[PDB]
């Protein structure tokens, strides 16, 4: 995180690097800073260095813009923008001018922004705008085809162009053309489906502290400026802070979940506007506004507080620009593997070398044959390959309907070994059943009532009707489910005249019925609701004050988890059995959420929900998703670790997953549960075993006491746990943590709002009711079930083996070619000049493409994809392989010789002046055959890919490349006299060739079988390592020798 700055010789630099002609490998290699300086104008003072070098321990370089208002030097890096400040000499980013900036503050911020002062922070913050330029084709063309890899194809083109091999030339060019293209369209539809969403232009109302009123566009917004947000809704243009009015909005493009969400305005007062202790009280860019309402004056104002990238979506988009890197390596130790090759190619020139030497051939078209070799070594088909893959791969995932921003992260999902899940919304159904409300005396429980309609009018009918945070959009009610399902139960439909404190948010209406019964004691009244608490995940509760044409009093309804709100109730009033009946209803399943009550007499949200005093509990079903128990059932077989991290109650979570098979029958559970010190003794970790392997349950708090207090048992506990509950989404995120800690791959499924930090943080992470796209988590989902984890990890493996699979065909391509022409340079021919494009456009390229389009097994197994290229059955089957192919070209050159029929080529004319003479032809044909025998042999079938024969399209280019191959061979010649081949008169020996070859397709089904079916059997019975790379595997072990909880 060191930033260096440094200010007629950089000519001098580029000149040298041209001179040298290769300088940009040493300036992208290990001494890039040596050489930045050497060619920067090294000048150390950060008031006039105009480049700046920052290194994060890792190495970016960026200019030193500077902008006239006098001067003012910034910078952009990461898309954050900072600026020089001339009386601290260093670098200070933009969002962290205004900061610590209290609510006072924002409050008297209420007035305008004169423009003077708005040109000078447009200035100083810039437009705001989240910039993802439109790149033009010739910048994207200079960017890509600008590596060592298409430089070196250039390199092969024009020294295949030098020898007169026109054609060879001509289709590397369009290899290398093909590969670039393909690569472009990738990165233009990366940049098109971010861009997209972005989108915001529109125009805004701002008010001047003199005229207030004056329409700008969005990007003319700068922190400090206030904003008349349209009671109508829309789109929100940035991050503003809520200082005048209520807001309904539908936040689900940073959040997941798309219920409404109710924003009141700040409450005034000294002390810091965090954003996010404040977080339900500032509205964020790129955020659905539902509705507006003053209730204090004509115009619902917010204040402008972060503008650009320094916004929450700004920081969401900039991470995906800039995504961090993957922690789980995929190969790392390809290094290695091109090395083995690099040395089986280096052993194979110097053979090359010698035999051309034996021979009269002048030195120059020595190093010429030499350098051809090394040409033929590299493939140009290479990035096409992995790119089409890449390609494939997500678009076999978006027809599953699932959607990924960056398709890097795919093959994570093929080496996932621990999934999280969230209890609602995910792996239970969206709904809720209310079952019924359980009410109170005044220290003593009561049966319960089945319907809330037939209670009484008092403080629990008018919690129920009141505590929410519902609003009417376009003639419905809309909100929380749990809300929706309460108010419907309870009958009272939702319906200025202020009662007593302020003017009143809402008024509700008792459903008229009962003539007798209704009118028979205090008829009900309409209840009018003056102050709304929203509910936040981190504090399990809701607060709201009401009054009614009666109320001597206000009186405020708390509405929170059972175990919370009993600890805030009144001791008296809190049954002695509150703790054993709870169990009663949620050990069978039930979500169980405690409504109390206090009269106010006659407002920051600590003073309501204090001396509360219980009103019941409100009893309501929730049953599992039908496709969550066989999801759930399979990743348990394929040892998949699944896990339960939720909000809820630990019972309710312990009974869930019991039912959807987390713990089956027949696997102990036990329940741990850490007291807080209570300045006597530490934590004592105590230990419950229910009653119907090992599995541990645990709530939030206690998992923090462990975590802050018992850091040695933490591995043990988070390696035997398996569900969590109580926990807020900090704990969530913060447990996602501790399992990457352990050195676990953690994929998780969330539903939204407590999930998101979590679904971030987890390697895969997974959001299900989402529409499209969405920058909340690397994985989205349209249809809203747990189906989607294994086809997440299902398609991964499919990647994983697909990828190997194309390592190893284009490396056996990429060498089977080498050892034919070296053949042939000991007999001195050079392969023909269209047979070239033949082998690599015709048979290779095609079928390299249209290999991995074949969709993965549909069904998961206990058997994970490998993680390195030099495995041994890699290397194994790549050795025996060559030695099939190498032993069948040679046998046909050696009976070649052996015939009736012969005469030796001409010896004294290089080649391609001695074609067809009777050799190049039989090593061609076979080498094309060989081409076709490994591209079918490498590509498997299960348990990661499915059969060979599922992708048609490859199937017919196979059958049909063997179809013209066999023509080739079996015609008296159609194709022979451009693809210059001598024309074999005689129709026994080429049905001995095809015979032969057909040993040869034969040869390398079996041995790839022989080998897949005996070296695993091999190297479990020789070297037996006993695995302890990962930590959880360790502790898996040693918790098998003996487990921790007696
Ligand atoms: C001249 C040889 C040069 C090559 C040197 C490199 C050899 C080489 O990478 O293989 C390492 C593996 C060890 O095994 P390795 O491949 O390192 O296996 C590791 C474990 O499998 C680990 O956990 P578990 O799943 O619990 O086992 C995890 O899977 C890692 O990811 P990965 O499996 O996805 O890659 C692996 O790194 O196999 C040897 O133990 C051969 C050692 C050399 C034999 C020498 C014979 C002469
Ligand atoms: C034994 C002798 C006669 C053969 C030597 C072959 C050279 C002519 C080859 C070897 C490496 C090749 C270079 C490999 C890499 C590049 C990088 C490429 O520039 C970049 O794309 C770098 C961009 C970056 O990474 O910042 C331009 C072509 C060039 C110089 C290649 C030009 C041709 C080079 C010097
Ligand atoms: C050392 C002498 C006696 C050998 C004569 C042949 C050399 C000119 C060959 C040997 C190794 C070859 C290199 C082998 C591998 C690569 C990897 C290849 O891949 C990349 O480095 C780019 C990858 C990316 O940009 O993502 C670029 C060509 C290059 C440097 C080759 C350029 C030509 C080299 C230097
Ligand atoms: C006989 C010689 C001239 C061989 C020429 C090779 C072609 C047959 C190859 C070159 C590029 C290949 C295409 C490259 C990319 C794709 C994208 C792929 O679809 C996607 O992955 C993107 C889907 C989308 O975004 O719409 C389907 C295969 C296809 C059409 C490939 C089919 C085969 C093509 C045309
Ligand atoms: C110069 C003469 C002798 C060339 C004659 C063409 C043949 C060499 C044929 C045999 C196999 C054919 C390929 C077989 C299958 C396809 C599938 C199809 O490509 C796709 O994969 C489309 C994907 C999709 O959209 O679903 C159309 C072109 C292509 C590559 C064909 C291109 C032409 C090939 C290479
Ligand atoms: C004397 C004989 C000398 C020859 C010795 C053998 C050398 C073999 C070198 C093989 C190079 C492998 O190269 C590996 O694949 C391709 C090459 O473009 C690169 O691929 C890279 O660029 C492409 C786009 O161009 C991206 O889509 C891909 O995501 C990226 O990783 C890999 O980053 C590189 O690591
Ligand atoms: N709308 C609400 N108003 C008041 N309390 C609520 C509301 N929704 C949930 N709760 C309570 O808050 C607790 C935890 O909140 P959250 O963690 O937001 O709910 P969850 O549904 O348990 N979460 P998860 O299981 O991870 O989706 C729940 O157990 C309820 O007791
Ligand atoms: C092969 O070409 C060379 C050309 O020099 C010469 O020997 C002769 O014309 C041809 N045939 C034989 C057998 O050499
Ligand atoms: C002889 C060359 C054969 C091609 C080998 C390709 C192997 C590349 C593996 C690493 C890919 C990610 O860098
Ligand atoms: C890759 C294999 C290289 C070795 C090729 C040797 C060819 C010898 C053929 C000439 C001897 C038969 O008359
Ligand atoms: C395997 C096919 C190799 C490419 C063949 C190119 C020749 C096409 C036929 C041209 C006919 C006119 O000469
Ligand atoms: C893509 C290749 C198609 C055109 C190839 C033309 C070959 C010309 C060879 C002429 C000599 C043999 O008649
Ligand atoms: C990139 C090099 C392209 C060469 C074009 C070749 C066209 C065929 C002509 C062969 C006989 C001169
Ligand atoms: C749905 C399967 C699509 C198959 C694509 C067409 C394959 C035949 C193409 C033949 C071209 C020569
Ligand atoms: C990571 C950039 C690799 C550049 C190619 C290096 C080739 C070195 C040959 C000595
Ligand atoms: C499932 C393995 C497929 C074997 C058949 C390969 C293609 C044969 C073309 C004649
Ligand atoms: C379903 C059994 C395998 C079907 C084979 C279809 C491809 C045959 C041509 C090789
Ligand atoms: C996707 C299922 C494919 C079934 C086999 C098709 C065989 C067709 C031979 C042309
Ligand atoms: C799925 C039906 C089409 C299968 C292709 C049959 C071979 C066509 C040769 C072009
Ligand atoms: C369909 C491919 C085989 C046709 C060959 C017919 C003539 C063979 C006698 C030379
Ligand atoms: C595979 C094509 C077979 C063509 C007919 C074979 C005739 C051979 C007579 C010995
Ligand atoms: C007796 C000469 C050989 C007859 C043909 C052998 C079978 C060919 C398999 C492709
Ligand atoms: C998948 C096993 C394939 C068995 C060998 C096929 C030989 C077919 C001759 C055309
Ligand atoms: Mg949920």
């Amino acid at each position: 995180v060191r930033l260096s700055g440094y200010c007629w010789r950089v000519i001098g630099y580029h000149v040298v690097v041209w001179m040298m002609a290769g300088i940009p490998l040493l300036l992208f290699r290990w001494k890039p800073l040596w050489g930045v300086r050497l060619r920067l104008r090294p000048c150390n003072l950060a008031h006039a260095e105009t480049l700046v070098i920052e290194i994060r321990d890792q190495l970016f370089t960026v200019q030193v813009q500077t902008e006239a208002i006098r001067v003012l030097r910034y910078y952009l890096f990461q898309g954050q923008r900072y600026i020089w400040i001339e009386t601290q000499q260093a670098f200070y980013q933009v969002s962290l001018l205004d900061h610590g900036r209290s609510c006072d503050d924002v409050h008297r911020s209420r007035h305008g922004l004169s423009l003077q002062d708005q040109m000078v922070r447009k200035a100083i913050y810039g437009p705001n705008v989240i910039s993802i330029p439109v790149k033009s084709y010739p910048q994207l063309l200079v960017d890509e085809a600008l590596n060592p890899y298409y430089g070196f194809q250039a390199f092969s083109i024009a020294l295949w162009l030098a020898d007169h091999y026109y054609w060879y030339a001509l289709c590397i060019f369009l290899i290398s053309s093909i590969s670039i293209c393909l690569s472009l369209y990738k990165t233009r539809k990366q940049s098109q489906t971010l861009r997209d969403m972005v989108k915001l232009s529109m125009r805004v109302c701002v008010c001047r502290p003199g005229g207030e009123e004056e329409w700008v566009d969005s990007s003319e917004l700068v922190p400090g400026d206030c904003l008349v947000l349209p009671q109508e809704g829309g789109l929100m243009p940035c991050d503003a802070a809520l200082v005048a009015g209520e807001c309904m909005v539908n936040e689900s493009s940073l959040t997941g979940e798309s219920i409404p969400v109710l924003k009141t305005a700040l409450p005034e007062g000294l002390g810091p506007y965090c954003a996010e202790t404040h977080r339900r009280h500032t509205l964020f860019c790129g955020t659905l506004i539902l509705q507006a309402r003053a209730y204090v004056g004509p115009h619902v104002l917010a204040v402008v507080t972060r503008t650009g990238f320094c916004t929450a979506k700004g920081g969401l988009v900039s991470s995906i620009l800039h995504p961090r890197p993957i922690n789980f390596k995929f190969y790392k130790h390809s290094m290695k593997f091109v090395a083995a090759l690099s040395v089986l190619a280096l052993l194979g020139t110097i053979y090359s070398i010698f035999i051309l030497y034996r021979n009269r051939v002048p030195l120059n078209e020595i190093v010429i044959r030499a350098l051809d070799l090394v040409t033929v070594v590299v493939p140009p088909a290479l990035p096409a390959a992995m790119t089409v893959c890449t390609l494939y791969a997500q678009s076999r995932l978006r027809r599953q309907g699932i959607f990924c921003i960056h398709p890097l992260r795919i093959n994570l999902g093929g080496k996932l070994q621990l999934v999280c899940f969230d209890k609602t919304g995910t792996l239970t159904e969206d709904g809720l059943d209310v079952m019924g409300v359980v009410p109170l005396k005044g220290q003593a429980f009561l049966p319960l009532v089945p319907e809330p309609r037939r209670l009484p009018v008092g403080p629990l009918l008018r919690a129920l009707a009141t505590c929410h945070a519902l609003s009417r959009l376009q003639d419905t009610p809309v909100g929380d489910p749990m809300d929706l399902k309460m108010v419907e139960s309870t009958g009272w439909v939702l319906e200025a005249d202020s009662a007593f404190g302020t003017q009143v948010l809402a008024v509700m209406r008792p459903p008229l019925w009962e003539p007798q019964l209704q009118a028979m004691e205090e008829p009900p009244v309409p209840v009018s609701v003056l102050h709304r608490f929203p509910f936040s995940s981190a504090l399990q509760r809701m607060s709201v004050v009401v009054a009614w044409p009666g109320a001597t009093q206000p009186e405020a309804y708390v509405k929170g988890s059972p175990e919370l709100v009993a600890g805030l109730c009144n001791p008296e009033t809190v049954p002695t059995d509150f703790a054993q009946m709870l169990q009663s209803y949620t050990a069978a399943g039930y979500r169980v959420v405690a409504l109390a009550s206090k009269p106010l007499p006659t407002l920051t949200r600590d003073t309501v929900e204090g001396d509360l005093s219980l009103l019941g509990l409100l009893v309501m079903r929730n049953l599992l998703k039908p496709q969550t128990t066989p999801v759930i059932q399979a990743l348990r077989r394929t040892r998949i670790r699944a896990v339960m991290v939720t909000g809820d109650n630990l019972q309710t979570a312990v009974t869930v997953a019991r039912g959807c098979g987390m713990v089956a029958p027949q696997e102990h559970l036990i329940i741990v549960h850490a007291t807080h010190p209570e300045r006597g003794q530490p934590a004592s970790l105590e230990f419950l075993p229910m009653e119907s392997s090992r599995h541990l349950a645990l709530s939030g708090p206690t998992f923090g006491i462990i975590v802050k207090h018992f850091p040695k048992l933490l591995p043990k506990v988070l390696v035997q746990g398996t569900v969590f509950a109580r926990m807020a989404p900090e704990q969530k995120t913060e447990l996602v943590c501790e399992l990457q800690k352990l050195q676990y791959c953690v994929g998780m499924c969330g539903d939204g709002a407590n999930d998101c930090g979590a679904l971030k943080a987890a390697d895969v992470g997974i959001s299900l009711s989402q529409a499209e796209a969405s920058v909340v988590s690397p994985f989205t989902s349209s249809m809203a079930s747990i189906e989607c984890v294994p086809m997440v990890i299902r398609e991964g493996r499919c990647s994983l083996d697909t990828s190997f699979s194309v390592f190893k065909y284009m490396a056996l391509y990429s060498l089977t070619q080498f050892i034919s022409v070296l053949i042939l340079y000991t007999i001195n021919t050079n392969l023909g000049d269209l047979q070239f494009l033949a082998i690599d456009l015709v048979i290779t390229t095609t079928v390299a493409v249209l290999m991995s389009r074949t969709g993965p097994a549909l069904v998961l197994g206990r058997v994970r994809p490998p993680g390195a290229l030099l495995s041994v059955p890699v290397l194994s089957s790549l050795l025996l392989q060559m030695v099939l192919v190498t032993g069948v070209q040679l046998g046909g050159y050696f009976l070649t010789l052996a015939q009736p029929w012969f005469v030796p080529l001409n010896r004294t004319v290089a080649a391609p002046d001695n074609l067809p003479n009777y050799e190049n032809t039989v090593v061609f044909s076979l080498s094309s055959f060989q081409y076709l025998i490994l591209a079918a042999a490498v590509s498997k079938g299960a348990p990661f890919r499915r059969p060979l024969y599922t992708n048609v399209p490859f199937l017919v280019a196979l059958a049909l490349l063997s179809s013209v191959l066999v023509g080739l061979v079996l015609v008296p010649g159609l194709l022979q006299g451009p693809l210059a081949l001598r024309n074999i008169t005689d129709t026994g020996f080429k049905l001995l060739l095809l015979g032969l070859v057909t040993l040869n397709f034969v040869g390398a089904f079996m041995l790839e079988s022989v080998l897949d079916q005996c070296l695993p059997a091999c190297l479990r019975r020789l070297r037996p390592k006993r695995a302890s790379k990962k930590r959880f595997k360790q502790l898996e072990r040693e918790l098998a020798e003996q487990p921790w909880p007696p």
